[PDB]
C-alpha cells in the first residue's frame, strides 16, 4: 500500500438509492455518517468483482487518495468489509457536465441554483476556467488523465465543477467511443492527431481534448463531429480539419480552442496559460451578439 486508504464502516453507509449503472459496478447515493464533523449526502460506487483481477480498486483507492485537489471529485474513502465492495466520493448534485450542459441547451425540456436556459458568457467562462484549473492540478503532478471529455466532469451545488468520473463513461456514453477490435474503446473525437497517428499520450494531448471540451461548453454538450461516423471523424482529426466555431462561442474563445489544436505538440498552449486567459475572460466577459 502505498496510501493509507480510509476505511468507512458499512454501518455507517446508508444506500438511499441507484443513481446510475455500468459493466463494472453502480452507483448509489447514500448517507454517511460521521465524516466530517453528521449525516450527510455522499456517491457510492458499488462493484460487482473477476474479483482477483477486479482488485485493482485498491490501486484507483490508492491513487484517489493521493490525488486530492480543488476541482478533482473528492474522495473520502473505501469500505470492503463485505461484498460488493464501495468506494466513497462526495455528491455533485447537478451529475455530470455533459448532462449538466445539454440540460441546459437551446434545444431541451424542463432550480435553485441557475436559471433555466442556455447560461450567460461568465457562467460558461467560469465551468471552463474550474475544468482547466483541475487539469492544471494533473499536469503538474505529471499525470495524464487521457479521457478529458465533459462527461468526465460533475457539477455541484452553485456551479462548482471538478473533474472526476465514476467509471461509467464507457457504458453510459458508448457513443462517444469508437472500438477497436474488441475489449478497447478509443474517445477518438476528443484525440489529437499524435494520439490516433502515432499513439501516444501526454500533457499537450490532454491540452488539445481541453480544446474540445472547451468546444463541448460551447456547444451545450453537442458531440464532437456529429453526423460524421468514426473513422469520418477520424480522418477530419488526421486531415488537419478543425471544429467549427460554436454559434454562442466568441472569437476569442475559437482562438485559445485553436490554440489548442495545433498539430504539433510543442506549439499549443501550456494549460496554465489556457486557464490564465479563460480566467480573465471569465473577469471581463467579451460582447457577443451572433
Amino acid at each position: 500500500s502505498d496510501a493509507c486508504v480510509h476505511h468507512i464502516k458499512r454501518r455507517d453507509i446508508v444506500l438511499k438509492w441507484e443513481l446510475g449503472e455500468g459493466a463494472f459496478g453502480k452507483v448509489f447515493l447514500a448517507e454517511c455518517h460521521n465524516l466530517l464533523p453528521d449525516k450527510m449526502l455522499v456517491a457510492v460506487k458499488a462493484l460487482k468483482e473477476s474479483e482477483s483481477a477486479r482488485q485493482d480498486f485498491q490501486r484507483e483507492a490508492e491513487l484517489l487518495t493521493m490525488l486530492q485537489h480543488q476541482h478533482i471529485v473528492r474522495f473520502f474513502g473505501v469500505c470492503t468489509e463485505g461484498r460488493p465492495l464501495l468506494m466513497v466520493f462526495e455528491y455533485m448534485r447537478h451529475g455530470d457536465l455533459n448532462r449538466f450542459l445539454r440540460s441546459h441547451g437551446p434545444d431541451a425540456k424542463l432550480g435553485e441554483d441557475v436559471a433555466p436556459g442556455p447560461l450567460g458568457l461568465g457562467q460558461l467562462l467560469a465551468v471552463a476556467s474550474q475544468v482547466a484549473a483541475g487539469m492544471v492540478y494533473l499536469a503538474g503532478l505529471h499525470f495524464v488523465h487521457r479521457d478529458l471529455a465533459t462527461r468526465n466532469c460533475l457539477v455541484g451545488q452553485g456551479l462548482v465543477v471538478k473533474i472526476g468520473d465514476f467509471g461509467m463513461s464507457r457504458d453510459i456514453y458508448s457513443t462517444d467511443y469508437y472500438r477497436v477490435g474488441g475489449r478497447t474503446m478509443l474517445p477518438i473525437r476528443w484525440m489529437p492527431p499524435e494520439s490516433i497517428l502515432y499513439r501516444k499520450f501526454t500533457t499537450e494531448s490532454d491540452v488539445w481534448s481541453f480544446g474540445v471540451v472547451l468546444w463541448e461548453i460551447f456547444t451545450y454538450g453537442k458531440q464532437p463531429w456529429y453526423q460524421l461516423s468514426n473513422t469520418e471523424a477520424i480522418d477530419c482529426i488526421t486531415q488537419g480539419r478543425e471544429l467549427e466555431r460554436p454559434r454562442a462561442c466568441p472569437p476569442e474563445v475559437y482562438a485559445i480552442m485553436r490554440g489548442c489544436w495545433q498539430r504539433e505538440p510543442q506549439q499549443r498552449h501550456s494549460i496554465k496559460d489556457v486557464h490564465a486567459r479563460l480566467q480573465a475572460l471569465a473577469q471581463a466577459p467579451p460582447v457577443y451578439l451572433d
